[PDB]
Formats: structure tokens, C-alpha cells, sequence
DNA sequence: AGAAGTCTGACATCCTTACTCAGCCAGCCCCACACTAGGCACTGGAAGGTGAGTCACTCTGGTGAGGCGATTGCGATTGGGTGAG
């Protein structure tokens, strides 16, 4: 797994059962492959309010993308 | 004492009624177009509303690719049997 991954034929699940440490620390060599009605009838502006509702961020209200 | 501006007083004409019978107009009555100006109606234009179509976005379905994975085939190793020394 390991010398394959590192031709770059295929990845690794950095985190699995292979993993020599039995917890978060260290890499495990195992082979992974490489590969609305309603709320369209909000009208943009009525979803702008919405969104100053809930504690969207500004920038995202602003972007005024509907 | 001489002129002046009225002033009662003593006449002088053409109103009346009036025929009459002329020949021609002026002044009213009773309307004829006739006519002007604006009320009513019609037409046109503008505005507003509704309906339809298009555009964008999202969801669903279909197709393709992968995907891992099992199944099959081939190769290698081990064991057993037979033959030879």
C-alpha cells in the first residue's frame, strides 16, 4: 500500500485499523482508490430578512445571490 | 325827466267735424325662414390591468463508469509412489 501510494497508483485512509498507535497519532497503509416550492416563492427579499434572522454573516447576506 | 320792460287787454288765424275721392307711402301685425351657439353624443386616444410567455434554478431521472470483489485459472510446492542401485 505504502510503495504503491507512493508512485501514486492509489491513496491510503490515513486513518484506520492499520494505524500502529491504536489512537489518532500515526498513519495506517491500507489502499484506498483515487476516485423547494416555498422556498422559491421567498422572493430574495423576504429571505434577505431571513437570513439577518438567523445570524447569517453579512457577507453572505450581501452577495445578493438569490 | 326820459326811456324801459313787461302786462293786462283787445283782436286774428286756423285747430275742431268733415265729405270725398282720388293717387301713393309710413307705420304695425303676423309671421318665414334662418341662424348662431352651445348641449349632447360619438369617436378616438391613453392608461391600466390581466394574461401569457420566457428566463433561471432546482430537482429528478437516466446513463455511464467504476468498483471492489468474488470467482476462476494457472503456477508452484509438497507429498507419495515407484524404480533403480
Amino acid at each position: 500500500a505504502f510503495i504503491a501510494a507512493m508512485k501514486g497508483k492509489c491513496l491510503l485512509e490515513v486513518t484506520g485499523v492499520a494505524d500502529p498507535t491504536g489512537c489518532g497519532e500515526g498513519f495506517s497503509y491500507v489502499k484506498i482508490p483515487n476516485k423547494d416550492a416555498d422556498l422559491r416563492r421567498l422572493s430574495l427579499k423576504n429571505a434577505k430578512q431571513l437570513l439577518r434572522k438567523f445570524g447569517v454573516p453579512e457577507e453572505e447576506i450581501k452577495k445578493l445571490s438569490r
